[PDB]
């Protein structure tokens, strides 16, 4: 029956999920009448903005929304943090490699956004999330040993019971380290990465065949097709689906993502060298022919970015597309680079000499943004969220220590200029000898730092000398300071000790502690990065960004006439036939009980 | 018996002397087995090369921008590389008070094209004896570049090799 | 071309090369010389653990612990 469950959500104990739902109902057990969609909204907020809703109101046991009673008690027991009542709920589920990973992601997000109470949300929720990660790894490593070829079918299907999302996206969205260190997921990712070409080709052979095209045709590269039809047909027959033909192999080789990565990175280095020669050697009053290629290149690059915005996902909503598109970080770097280039192109044909210089400065800053967009590929990760968690804390702690040091150096500067100089009527020398010189002093070497005598470069006989001379210290006798030099040295020793050692050692302690924690964190960072590369270099068309508009013409003409690429992603996400689905789920339920 | 090769042979003997003097140290330090060396030499050299590539990108960026903003187009290619890849590369190892070497006109000569005896072209001047670009922006940009290059990457290099 | 026929060293080699913790311990007491057999098994396990490459749940833990 319906609504027996609605009352079951009504009777939930005081929790952070209950506080969120109570905040939602504005716009204790047994009083309310909670509708299911009001739950379903917050469940989407915890699960991710990508997925479809779980509960359509008054459409129960009838936009897929299948009615599974196994996944209701498990979700109800997970969202209130019950260690021993979700373990009872888990064996009643239908598919248990998607359920455990969805529970792990919900628990880690709900443990993150708690804030106030950290006796519960740290220990209980992170330990329960690691528990369900370990359960999912155990079930999948039991399934992978028995068949090893159905497991890869199991990781890529669509489960309708968890918002039409695949298991692999739930696995890698929540940063599950031990599920991706497993061998089967890496074999599946390498099988995607290598594309049409068969594995075990060494690294140099791919680039050497990318240089010389008929070398691939000479049998130098093993392919998928030939090896598969050679082993499969023969092994089955001897113990007891078309042959690749004349001109198909060229498009089959050019459709691979691994080759496309190299043919994009080489064009990007060519772009950097072209911009480097244009910015320095010839930047004429009029735009020279060499500088036109730059503009044609950008036009192709902007059209490429517009196509990524269009057909990375199939959400069909303009808020739905742009809201996930701006949630990237590499796209942010690209958006800022293109905006700076457009502002430079506006300023660059001003025909007034005042703005001609400013435009060149803008292009130099745009070059810095492009050269950092290089390093973003090989080092940084895609996700916007986890960066802020450490950037904010470490920048805040750095700023507080830096403020603490700035106070001390201002104190030393104001006193040191206070004691030995007559009142100075010029304000620039005040700041230049009170904040600048003690700031530059503390980085200097201790024998070099002693630069103290009465009269070398200071001139003070008639007011102040204008050509870059500070006022002299006051003299009592001829060629002597009234203030002893050894007090200046003693005071410099105290200031030098306290500034040089005690604060900077604390700065080096914090930054080094993060650096050692970051470097000693894991060995699975590179493996995680591979998957970040795979998507963008998978979807992108084969031909390099000089000739990407040639691909845009075909793909734009095809887009409005008859629907092209009906499976937008056909090696990641698949919709299994209904007769196969039941036999697939029964096998993994058997393996779960056997586990 | 031809003077062209007499020098090259002496260079070859010097390299052979270096190989003999390393054959000394092989006895007392290194081990015999060929196999276990590659297991760590390959990984550490590969990680070193990747970090070094990551630093080289940054120093090329800083050099091309810094020479981009304050100099008129230079028709000589050797000064381009000599003041765009060489000087920012030598800068990051220098001490921070010594690293500030910035003023308009000491050794640059630019009045008639370029001076041939080892003089770079001058920065552009608006007034007499002034850079149109402020010196404190150059210092501010040098501080940002110096911080990011001096600390964050090299500490990662020292972290791996020391580990 | 010596090739002596020893039945003790056949079950031990057959049980070592498939990584059986509890069936090579039965096979070891049937051997004739047991200071050469254990060291040969240790070398075979360490080389076979090195050149695996793909799977490192088995080849690290099981093989290096059995070799030690
Ligand atoms: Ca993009």
């Amino acid at each position: 029956r319906e609504e027996t469950l609605c009352e079951l959500y009504s009777h939930l104990p005081s929790c952070f999920f209950l506080r969120k739902l109570a905040k939602r109902v504005q716009g204790l057990p047994g009083s309310r009448k909670v509708c299911l969609s009001h739950v379903s909204e917050e469940v989407r907020h915890l699960l991710g903005s990508f997925t479809q809703p779980l509960y359509i109101a008054s459409r129960y046991k009838p936009a897929d929304t299948v009615w599974d009673p196994g996944r209701d008690l498990f979700l109800w027991a997970v969202v209130q943090n019950n260690r021993e009542l979700a373990e009872i709920g888990w064996e009643q589920c239908r598919d248990c490699i998607a359920a455990a990973l969805a529970a792990s992601k919900i628990l880690r997000k709900l443990a993150q956004e708690s804030g106030e109470d950290d006796s519960e949300e740290a220990t209980e929720m992170l330990e329960l999330a690691n528990h369900y990660e370990k359960q999912a790894i155990g079930v999948f490593s039991e399934c992978h040993s028995w068949d090893a070829q159905r497991a890869q079918k199991l990781l890529i299907r669509i489960s309708p019971s968890w918002g039409r999302s695949t298991c692999l996206w739930l696995a890698l969205e929540a940063h599950d380290k031990s599920f991706i260190a497993h061998s089967g997921v890496q074999a599946l990712l390498t099988q995607i990465w290598c594309g049409e070409l068969s594995v075990d080709n060494p690294h140099w052979k791919v680039l050497l065949c990318m240089i010389f095209f008929p070398l691939i045709y000479t049998g130098f590269l093993t392919f998928r097709r030939d090896e598969d039809i050679q082993r499969q047909a023969e092994r089955t027959q001897q113990k007891l689906l078309k042959p690749l033909n004349c001109s198909s192999r060229l498009m089959s080789f050019l459709k691979s993502p691994q080759v496309k990565f190299y043919w994009n990175i080489a064009s990007y280095f060519g772009f950097l060298w072209l911009f480097a020669v244009v910015l320095m050697i010839d930047f004429q009053t009029s735009p020279s022919w060499r500088e036109l290629l730059l503009y044609v290149w950008l036009t192709s690059l902007v059209c490429e970015e517009i196509r990524q915005l269009y057909h990375d996902f199939d959400g069909s909503g303009f808020r739905r597309k742009a809201k996930m598109y701006i949630k990237d970080l590499w796209n942010i770097l690209d958006v800022l680079s293109i905006v700076l280039f457009i502002a430079g192109l506006i300023c660059r044909l001003q025909a007034s000499d005042t703005v001609f210089y400013i435009g060149k400065v803008i292009l130099c800053i745009d070059f810095i943004i492009f050269c950092l967009r290089l390093m973003a590929i090989f080092s940084i990760s895609r996700t916007l969220g986890p960066k802020i968690i450490i950037v904010r804390r470490m920048m805040l702690d750095l700023f507080f220590f830096m403020f603490l040091l700035s106070i001390w150096v201002v104190a030393y500067g104001v006193a040191k200029q206070g004691i030995l100089i007559e009142n100075e009527e010029r304000l620039n020398w005040i700041i230049r000898g009170a904040v600048y010189e003690p700031y530059i002093t503390i980085f200097g070497n201790f024998p070099t730092n002693i630069d103290n005598t009465l009269f070398d470069i200071s001139s003070c006989s008639v007011n102040a000398s204008d050509p870059l001379k500070p006022k002299c210290p006051m003299l009592n006798a001829d060629n002597t300071p009234v203030f002893p030099e050894w007090l200046t040295i003693m005071m410099l020793c105290v200031y030098l000790l306290f500034a040089n050692i005690l604060l900077l050692n604390l700065l080096i302690a914090i930054f080094n502690y993060t650096f050692q924690e970051v470097q000693d964190n894991t060995d699975t960072i590179w493996k995680f990065q591979r998957y970040e590369l795979i998507k963008e270099y998978h979807s992108r068309p084969a031909l390099p960004p000089p000739f990407i508009l040639l691909s845009h013409l075909i793909l734009f003409i095809r887009g409005v006439f008859l629907r092209d690429l009906p499976q937008r992603h056909k090696n990641f996400r698949q919709e299994l036939e209904q007769t196969e689905e039941e036999e697939l789920l029964s096998w993994e339920a058997y393996m779960k009980d056997n586990y």
